[PDB]
């Protein structure tokens, strides 16, 4: 299974910087979700689930089809709360009927990273949706009650390595953890509509005490209110993830750096680019346009 990407006919930078630039308007306007944090955490998770069903061995999943518009994959109790996002990302659908459901979605996360102040994500379109029967089966997004060992085989499947992982997991600086949605409560620190690396901050200066949630789940609270799940608090476990959570909680640059290069990785896993297929995308944020 190969998925080539393949333009939107006719389409080129200014036209997906338009689409950048909706989702950023939008973004600013709707900041009363979930309890005035906006939208920003939630887009980010959207793109990392649909792009983290893919499979290295067959290619199956990923972000390229678009397939989290069919229930199967809407449904997935791993999902549950991401149909905010994909609510958010309606309107801007139909006015930009012709971009693909995969390139929405991803361009989704990259937006709002940026837009949150986090560092630029090179983007690169050419998703193309695919059918029904494509989409992938439930259960190939991670548990959260697990050890340091399960999340490096877990992010393996992905074709990521320890920094990229440990990298990867500082997006969860954003947004809040929901009962309802997943079993888990509370957020990872203070600033969580502002990229930054406050993550590895919190994970080695808070004070965690293990603690078992009105779910029933396991999870580390800090006197401060802030929460990490057990595959969090495993960074701080493993000897090697614990010497890169040190790097990026001493380094905000570095962790800006490493997380753009993984979250593009992550977004493009699955995609073939042809040797002549545009240069990725870096988008101008709304302040640098002046809008
Ligand atoms: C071992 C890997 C991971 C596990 C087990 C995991 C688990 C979770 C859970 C249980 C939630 C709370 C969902 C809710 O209750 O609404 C969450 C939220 C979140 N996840 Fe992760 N996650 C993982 C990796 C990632 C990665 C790689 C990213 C992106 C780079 C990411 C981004 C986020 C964001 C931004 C939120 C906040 C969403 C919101 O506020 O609505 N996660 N994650
Ligand atoms: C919001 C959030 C999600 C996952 N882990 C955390 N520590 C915080």
């Amino acid at each position: 299974l190969v998925h080539v990407a393949s333009v939107e006919k006719g389409r080129s930078y200014e036209d997906f910087q338009k689409v950048y630039n909706a989702i950023a308007l939008k973004l600013r306007e709707d900041d009363e979700y979930d309890n005035y944090i906006g939208y920003g955490p939630v887009l980010v998770r959207l793109a990392w689930h649909i792009s983290g069903t893919w499979d290295k061995h067959d290619n199956t999943g990923g972000s390229y089809g678009g397939t989290y518009r069919f229930k199967k994959e809407f449904n997935d109790p791993s999902n549950a709360g991401l149909q905010n996002g994909f609510k958010f990302l309606e309107p801007i659908h139909k006015e930009f009927p012709w971009i693909s459901s995969g390139d929405l979605f991803s361009l989704g996360g990259v937006t709002a990273v940026q837009e949150m102040q986090g560092p630029k994500i090179p983007w690169r379109c050419g998703r193309v949706d695919t059918p029904e029967d494509t989409t992938p089966d439930n259960g190939r997004l991670p548990d959260a009650d697990k050890d340091a060992g399960y999340v490096r085989t877990f992010f393996q499947r992905l074709n990521m390595n320890d920094r990229e992982v440990v990298a990867l997991m500082g997006a969860h600086a954003l947004g809040k953890t929901h009962l309802k949605n997943s079993g888990y409560e509370g957020p990872g620190g203070a600033a969580n509509n502002v990229f930054t690396n406050e993550f590895y901050l919190n994970l080695l200066n808070e004070d965690w005490k293990l603690e078992k949630n009105d779910a029933n789940n396991e999870q580390w609270d800090s006197k401060s209110g802030y929460m990490m799940l057990p595959t969090d608090y495993s960074l701080i476990q493993d000897p090697k993830y614990l010497s890169i959570v040190k790097e990026y909680a001493n380094d905000q640059d570095k962790f800006f750096k490493d997380f753009s290069k993984a979250f593009e990785k992550l977004l493009e896993n699955g995609i073939t680019f042809p040797k002549d297929a545009p240069s990725p995308f870096i988008f101008k944020t709304l302040e640098e346009q002046g809008l």
